[PDB]
DNA sequence: TTTCC
């Protein structure tokens, strides 16, 4: 049902995918490679003190504070949703190998029973109705650019000089290039303005995952993981093989004589894309004020900031699902992108803009090293776009469409199963999007908050709240898929963007309240993703540019937290017990020590004037700028913190640009 | 020597 075309990297298609500079050579035949992080100056994440540290605490706190969750998810008693086992990995050795990524979806999705279009019209005007709401009165802004980023194909820079020039070409190229991409001539834009060729698969770490202790055995159990090998990727899952990765850590020792303690396991391995900068900056141009549109107008089902934001909006809620989607990106629905596409030229979207658009979301892939002896090989063929991955990670604008996406789909959930009484207000485009925009604005009996993946479905007091306690019950019972679109079920241990729903014994969203995951401290703290990088002279381009900061924000963030008191007395004594000093104390320098490097780079901030003027989401995000790709953004960031990750580019340049993008 | 609000 047509193999991807697959080049090795000597292949001209491949070669032509890196720039003549060493940073793109580097990055063409990087091999694989592991090795211990630095998780904070000076430690190593195997450092055996530290793994004791490790296997005690965890150890101790699943002993002493099993999981309060109900047969339907709801988390009540202690906030704990599951064991503690997830940090016993050996962080910065992945498991082997990683999963090759999949060149088509189609058929994943098809024996999955999901559809291959609207199911019904109205849900195709729903999902039209979406694209018009968000795309329509975008008021421009300037290009942010995350610093120390890498443009990916063809050029791999980092400086970002480049980086901005880089952009303001694209978008002053961006309008020729798309033509010569609806001439279908993609090489010629490729090679023009390096709009095209491939994303950069980069593989990272899920530096926790499942880990159970099975009570017979007495022995630990990683969580399997399947992956793909290249057979089966370029097939579509035709031929091939899907088979679990090789967590064992056994290998560490016989290798760098890394002593493994029992219980401990090596990462888990997710994929992710670089997209060609050329092409993603015009994409994010458009993206950004998208972002901005529905997080003001829609701000109700769209913008969620503190655990207190969000628990306003459900405490009004008769009946609050808190659901669950599975692997979201790879199933995510090509048909939702050419859906979008086309509706966004009837709303009048100049045409070659649509088609970078479009483009963006069907390119190649190029895998480095999955593991040792394998990669460096490009799947799909440049010269005509025609992949099939779902949602590609690095796309400009991968958040919305997942939003755009998981959002309509709740909502039809609802109509669906508890609300068919509101169908008939849905009757064409006009009806349509007025129903939709009166619907995200949180003013209807039926209601969500949202972001890609994650939601909470709500309903209040009225007719379909009798039949969101069947979903509800369909959904507990968990025999039947309530879409057609994804793969949804509930979350066991309802939470929202990082906050657990707090159930009392009512069991009731009014009764309820928004802690934070403690585990998710612990992640956090002793599980990083990346380590210090003390050899970046640049903390603003480090992955996490101030660690010590995220001390000074952890009361705030997690301190709502039923058993926070505890687990901060269970970490300093079992942290006593493995290196014979004061965690506590620890952080304490460090958070100084950081507080001080930090005035450096705040032109603000006096040289040693105190962090008086940070808000806690301002620590987290300095700890962790990730957190400002999946749970914040920019406008939830103070100003003068923001400049510090991001650099933009002249409104005028892209205020330009977007006029010409833009219908009206 | 490696992505995206
Ligand atoms: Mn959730």
């Amino acid at each position: 049902p047509r193999r991807a075309p697959a080049f090795p990297l000597s292949d001209i298609k491949a070669q032509m995918l890196f720039a003549n500079n060493i940073k793109a050579q580097q990055a063409s035949k990087r091999s694989f490679k592991e090795g211990a992080i630095e998780t904070y100056e000076g430690l190593l994440s195997v450092d055996p003190r530290f793994l004791s540290f490790k296997n005690e605490l965890s150890r101790y706190l699943t002993d002493h504070f099993p999981a309060n969750v109900d047969e339907y998810g709801r988390v009540y008693g202690n906030g704990v949703r599951t064991n503690f086992f997830g940090m016993r990995h050996m962080n910065g050795f992945p498991m082997i190998p990683a999963t090759w990524p999949l060149a088509s979806n189609l058929k994943k999705r098809a024996d999955a029973d999901l559809a291959d279009g609207p199911v019904s019209e109205r849900d195709n005007l729903l999902f039209r109705a979406a694209v018009r709401l968000m795309f329509s009165d975008l008021e421009p802004v300037p290009l942010k650019i995350r610093k120390g980023s890498s443009t990916c194909i063809p050029y791999f820079s980092n400086d970002m000089g480049t980086k901005i020039e880089i952009a303001e070409r694209a978008l002053e190229k961006a309008e020729e290039a798309g033509n010569l991409m609806l001439q279908g001539k993609f090489d010629d834009a490729y090679q023009l303005h390096q709009m095209g060729g491939a994303y950069y698969v980069v593989y990272r770490a899920q530096s926790t995952d499942a880990i159970t202790l099975d009570p017979k055995t007495g022995k630990f159990v990683s969580k399997d993981r399947m992956v793909a090998d290249f057979e089966y990727a370029v097939t579509g899952g035709e031929q091939g093989s899907l088979f679990a990765a090789s967590k064992d850590a056994s290998r560490l020792k016989e290798q760098y004589g890394i002593d493994v303690p029992d219980g401990f396991f090596c990462e888990r391995r997710r994929t992710a894309m670089g997209g060609p900068f050329a092409l993603n900056a015009p994409i994010m141009a458009v993206a950004q004020p998208v972002r901005n549109k529905i997080y003001s107008k829609y701000a109700y089902t769209f913008h969620h900031t503190t655990r207190l934001n969000k628990e306003e909006k459900v405490k009004e809620w008769s009946l609050c699902v808190a659901t669950d989607v599975s692997d979201h990106d790879t199933f995510w629905p090509g048909w939702l992108r050419d859906l979008i596409c086309d509706e966004l030229l009837n709303m009048g979207y100049a045409p070659w803009w649509v088609k970078l658009f479009e483009t963006s979301l069907k390119l190649p892939v190029y895998v480095g090293a999955p593991a040792p002896e394998q990669g460096h090989t490009l799947l799909g063929d440049p010269s005509n776009p025609d992949l099939e991955v779902g949602l590609s990670s690095g796309q400009g604008a991968t958040d919305l469409m997942g939003t755009l996406l998981m959002s309509i789909t709740y909502l039809v959930m609802q109509l669906d199963h508890t609300a068919p009484h509101l169908n008939s207000r849905i009757k064409d485009m006009p009806s349509a999007c007025r129903f939709l925009d009166s619907y995200w604005q949180g003013h209807e009996e039926i209601r969500q908050i949202s972001k890609s993946d994650d939601a909470m479905l709500g309903w209040t007091k009225g007719r379909a709240l009798v039949g969101g306690h069947r979903l509800f019950e369909m959904l507990k019972e968990g025999k039947v898929n309530p879409s057609p679109y994804m793969k949804i079920s509930y979350e066991h241990g309802g939470a929202f963007l990082g906050d657990i729903l707090l159930y009392d014994s009512r069991r009731e969203p009014g009764s309820a309240i928004f802690v934070g995951n403690i585990n998710s401290m612990l992640n956090n703290q002793f599980s990083p993703e990346y380590g210090v990088q003390s050899g970046v002279r640049d903390r603003s381009k480090r992955k996490r540019p101030f660690p010590g900061l995220a001390w000074a924000s952890m009361k705030d963030t997690y301190g709502a937290c039923p058993i926070y008191s505890d687990v901060l007395e269970a970490i300093e004594r079992c942290w006593w017990n493995a290196f014979g000093e004061s965690y506590r104390a620890y952080r304490e320098d460090m958070l100084k020590r950081d507080t001080l490097e930090l005035s450096r780079y705040v032109a603000s901030m006096a040289r040693q004037a105190g962090l008086a003027e940070l808000t806690p989401i301002d620590l987290e995000v300095l700890a962790d700028p990730n957190k400002l790709q999946y749970k914040w953004t920019e406008a939830d960031v103070s100003a003068n913190i923001h400049e510090v990750l991001m650099h933009g580019v002249s409104v005028e340049k892209t205020e330009r640009f977007l006029r010409s993008v833009m219908p009206r």
